[PDB]
């Protein structure tokens, strides 16, 4: 029963609850965060610097943040977004934290798990996993936690160029 993204509602990181369809005919990049990791400076100043040169041409990134990691996103979400705007100038879109494994994992964490399986098993493996999701809002390639999000700019550019 469940088709697209654009389907599904999640609560921004301000509690306001956003409807996905928000990203019709965009190229959205979904992306699990956290605030206490080691890989947390260059997963967001990456994500940033795409956001930046990117929004304009149709990039949307989305950032999910998770505690399901080492317990490496424990602040409540006005601490995450005080954080990630005062160290990293984040100006893509930050959401309410979630879980992305489990049985009380987020609907549209099951739906991209199921649209783009995991190796060995499907569980997201750790914090900053990406999912890339086409302009009609169907998740297409799944990334391991230790891609960077520069790698992912060809296969961005290629969706980009798509109607």
């Amino acid at each position: 029963s469940w088709n697209s993204i654009y389907e599904f509602t999640v609560k921004d990181i301000n509690g306001v609850d956003v409807s996905l369809e928000k990203y019709r005919g965009h190229v959205c990049l979904i992306v699990n965060v956290a605030c206490k990791s080691g890989a947390t400076d260059k997963n967001y100043r990456q994500l940033q610097e795409m956001h930046t040169r990117l929004v304009g041409k149709g990039l949307r990134i989305l950032a999910f943040p998770c505690n399901q990691f080492g317990g490496q996103e424990p602040w409540a979400e006005a601490e995450i977004k005080k954080f990630v705007t005062e160290k990293y100038g984040v100006q893509f879109d930050m959401f309410s934290k979630i879980k992305v494994n489990g049985s009380d994992a987020d609907d549209l964490y099951k739906f991209l798990k199921s649209r783009q399986h995991g190796t060995l098993t499907n569980n997201i493996k750790w914090n900053f996993s990406k999912f890339l999701v086409d302009r009609q809002g169907q998740p297409v390639k799944r990334y391991s936690p230790t891609t960077a999000p520069y790698d992912i700019e060809g296969d961005i550019m290629e969706l980009l160029e798509k109607k």
